[PDB]
Formats: C-alpha cells, sequence, structure tokens
C-alpha cells in the first residue's frame, strides 16, 4: 500500500501541511467531486490492493510506528511497530478479512477487543476528547506510547489517550481543513491545548455533514445541522456553501444524481 | 453619461458579447456581490450624474437612437433619435425628476402615456413575446421603426413590438448570460425565432430570483421558484448554486447581511 512519512522532529507548519496535503491526495482520486467537495471511494467494488494507506510515523526518540487508514473513512484500522501488529475489531466479516492483507510480515498479530470509535477510547482512556492535549509535543508522546505497548511499557488508558491524539491529528485534520487549521496553529506557536468545541463538534457530524451534503436539494439541506462555534454557541448549516472552506473529505453515501 | 456603442451592420457573436460585456461593466461597480453574483446598485442614495447610462444603437442602413437605461434594474426608460426624446411614463415623482436630466439638449421631448413593462407593451403591440421574433434582422428593424416614429412612419403596435425586440435584447441579456447564449446562436446561425419557455420566465422571475437570493439563508431558498424549461417542463430552484451560470446582475432587494 502508499506509505507517507512523517516526524514530529522538527516539525513546522510547512512539513505538516505537505503531510496532510499528501494523505488526502493518496486518500481521493479525483473521480468524485460534489459541490467542490471529493468524495472518498465507495466501500462496495473496491478491491482489497486499493483499500488502505499506511502513514508511517517517527519522533525526536527515533522510535518508528505505520498506522493503516481505511481509505473509504480515512480512519485508523490498526498498526505496527516493529515485531508486532495491532488492529482494533473489525466491524464485519468483510472488513475481517481485509485487514489480513495488512502488516503480513509481522511476526505478531494481535486484533484487539474494542472498536475504535471515539466513545470506546474514551472510555478506555478514562478522559474526553475536551480533556486530551493536541499538538506536536501530545503526538510526540504518544508515538512513544503506541511503540512500548509492544514492550510492556505502556498501560492501556495510556494506548488509548495515544489513540485519540493519533486520529485527530491526522484522520480529522484529512477530513476538515478547519481541523487541519487548528493543528497548524498549536505548531505555529507550539502550543499543546484541548479541542475546542467547534472541533469537537465537525468530527461527531462528519457522518451526517456527508449525508446531508449528498443528500441535498442543489445544496440545500432538507433538515439543518446545529454545530458549535470554538466559543461553545450553537450554529445552524442550511446549506453546503459554508461548509466547502470546512470540511476536506466526504465519506461515499449515495451515487450524484 | 458613459454611452456603449452597438451596430447591427456585420454584427458577429463576438462583437454582441463584447457589446453585452461592456454593458454589465457600466451597470455594476463590483462593491457588491452575493454568492458570486453582481448586485446593481440601490436606488436610495444613488446621485443621478450616476443614474443612467446610454447604449447608442446604429443599423445597417445608417439610422441610429440611443436609450437610456437605469442603472438600478438595466430596463430601457426613454430614448432619442435626433430631434426627439420619448420617456415612458414615470412610475414616481423621484423617477420623474430623474429623467429630466437625460437628453437635455433635444428640442422635442416626450413622455408616454404608457410605462415600459411587458404587460403594456404586449397590449400595445398586438402581441405576446411568445409570437415577437428576436435576431439581429428584428433588432436591424427596431432600430428604423424608433428613427422613424419621429418622423411619423411608425404606427405604435410597431413602436410597442420594436420595444420588446430593444429590451430583451439588450437589458434581459444584461441581466442573464442564459439569455444572452440565446441570443449569441440567433446571430451564430443568423437565426430570428421567438423566444422559448425558459426565456420568458427568467424574465417573468428576475425581480423574484433577485429576492429569493438576496434574502437566501446561506443560498439555500425558504421557498422553491418554479421556472420552465425550453421544451415547457417545470424545474424548481432551490438553491442559488444552479443560478449562479444564469442569472447576472440582481436588482437591489437588501442589504448584505
Amino acid at each position: 500500500y502508499p506509505i507517507i512519512n512523517f516526524t514530529t522532529a522538527g516539525a513546522t507548519v510547512q512539513s505538516y501541511t505537505n503531510f496532510i496535503r499528501a494523505v488526502r491526495g493518496r486518500l481521493t482520486t479525483g473521480a468524485d467531486v460534489r459541490h467542490e467537495i471529493p468524495v472518498l471511494p465507495n466501500r462496495v467494488g473496491l478491491p482489497i490492493n486499493q483499500r488502505f494507506i499506511l502513514v508511517e510515523l517517527s519522533n525526536h526518540a527515533e522510535l518508528s510506528v505505520t498506522l493503516a487508514l481505511d481509505v473509504t473513512n480515512a480512519y485508523v484500522v490498526g498498526y505496527r511497530a516493529g515485531n508486532s501488529a495491532y488492529f482494533f475489531h473489525p466491524d464485519n466479516q468483510e472488513d475481517a478479512e481485509a485487514i489480513t492483507h495488512l502488516f503480513t510480515d509481522v511476526q505478531n498479530r494481535y486484533t484487539f477487543a474494542f472498536g475504535g470509535n471515539y466513545d470506546r477510547l474514551e472510555q478506555l482512556a478514562g478522559n474526553l476528547r475536551e480533556n486530551i492535549e493536541l499538538g506536536n509535543g501530545p503526538l510526540e508522546e504518544a508515538i512513544s506510547a503506541l511503540y512500548y505497548y509492544s514492550t510492556g511499557g505502556t498501560q492501556l488508558p495510556t494506548l488509548a489517550r495515544s489513540f485519540i491524539i493519533c486520529i485527530q491529528m491526522i484522520s480529522e485534520a484529512a477530513h476538515f481543513q478547519y481541523i487541519e487549521g487548528e493543528m497548524r496553529t498549536r505548531i505555529r506557536y507550539n502550543r499543546r491545548s484541548a479541542p475546542d468545541p467547534s472541533v469537537i463538534t465537525l468530527e461527531n457530524s462528519w457522518g451526517r455533514l456527508s449525508t446531508a451534503i449528498q443528500e441535498s436539494n442543489q445544496g440545500a439541506f432538507a433538515s439543518p445541522i446545529q454545530l458549535q462555534r470554538r466559543n461553545g454557541s450553537k450554529f445552524s448549516v442550511y446549506d453546503v456553501s459554508i461548509l466547502i472552506p470546512i470540511i476536506a473529505l466526504m465519506v461515499y453515501r449515495c451515487a450524484p444524481p
């Protein structure tokens, strides 16, 4: 599968922007764009040889980990670190067979009992997204924790906290130019801070925004979607127009009429 | 006031496109654009010295006529031909005082009793838009009829038929890239043919489309506007997006939120 490399060591806003630009280009084919937003490949009919891309991450401690992203949703399905590969609990048999193709050369393969969704991972982390720091230092630490899980050095709540960091900084940055923008600011000023309400409500709403946009009547939504602004106030979305500089990729929901 | 010159003599699709491009540029200031469509100047607060532009038309018979267009709606308010100026019945006192500034140097000034709206003009022409030809030959003839009205050579039904031609080919072409497109096809193949239902329903709906777009909730209309297609079938518009390659200029209806 293609591999995109990224290191937190000496990361700048441009090396992070290049990286997310590369991920997005690997994820989308250009064949399906609706209202100027790219749609991800439809899962039905997609060959296994085109199902995943790998993101290889290194940190200043010269430790590496390779995450496997699912091309149909850009979410992380599992990872390897040296000798071992770990996969989230497959949602169905199709995905169970698909993941057999990843990291085939690792000696030890584990599939966790829990799935990679934010509700599961927050219960396990013992903390919500609203209280977990994001930034380059958070991501630097995440890479060592994921790596040392192999050698028994990382406890499960840390493994889950570290997954929450990697998924928002790679998968959600790729899903939203807005969330990518938030991560660039953190690196510009080397700040580390939990996500405000606009970030979390966009993350929660990605599936619904994808469906409302593809089901729209010429761009007008049949019913509004409430989002939150950085200060927590509500904001109603009525039309795809205002989302065009905010969402970067939609999950496939229906054929273009 | 600015004058744009145009002659039907040897007109090509490019000399007609240049002409309508020039009119549109004279009409709009670039200061107010909503959903990528330019809005015409608001009438309240607009100085008389910026209220009108003049379009000078000549034909192969080397006869000329100068129409005065109102910048707030791009509709024709009156015209001169040699010795005389003729103005439509002013809609109110403000417009009555405004037109005193036009063609001040003509010896004879007449203001008609009827107004320049399509309902009036069709009653007077004894024919509807659906049965009046449009094209370069129609426009060539319109210019001679408007001119000879001065010398008593043009009867009133012909004067009205000729006004219906000039307003759709200048004012409506400027209002709609779609109607401009229809006129370019007529000149490309030197066809002369009455307007199909899409042209007439756009002409009738220009005011409502302007208000629905400016009153929209992020581009979504609160209630749909039915238009007709060339073959007469109905078509519902729900969103400004689909109108963006169709309408070129909107009349001012409200301040941008």
